RNA sequence: GCGCACCGCGCGCAGGGGGGCCGGCGCGGCAUCUGGGAAGACUCCUAAGGCGCAAGGGAAUACCCCGUGCGCCGGGGG
């Protein structure tokens, strides 16, 4: 954290959401980067399929 | 009709059959009036925007709140 480069660029930054700050995260601030549970916003046709099943 | 005063009524109670059919309650209609809901698509349809589903974040942690992907309607213009 001391010897980091402020103008650094990685291409995972275009596909990840950073740790933020206490002001952009607020009470839900830990110092970490969130990960993916594999959940997704599912479209309306396939939810119609899943609710005919239900 | 028994017990209580065999110098008395009435009383504690078992309950027959009908009565005053007095009022409440129950059920049935009730031309209207009253209230609520539904309601006509000219009407009302919450606004120039809203709604739904699925994910994401936060909690008064039963409720609720905020703005990503899919859709559904709408206003305006046309």
């Amino acid at each position: 954290a001391a010897e980091r480069n402020e103008d650094e660029f990685y291409f995972g930054m275009m596909s990840r959401k950073g740790p933020g700050s206490a002001l952009t995260r607020g009470k839900g601030f830990t110092g970490t980067v969130d990960g993916d549970r594999g959940n997704k916003a599912l479209s309306v046709e396939t939810v119609r399929l899943l609710k005919t099943q239900d």
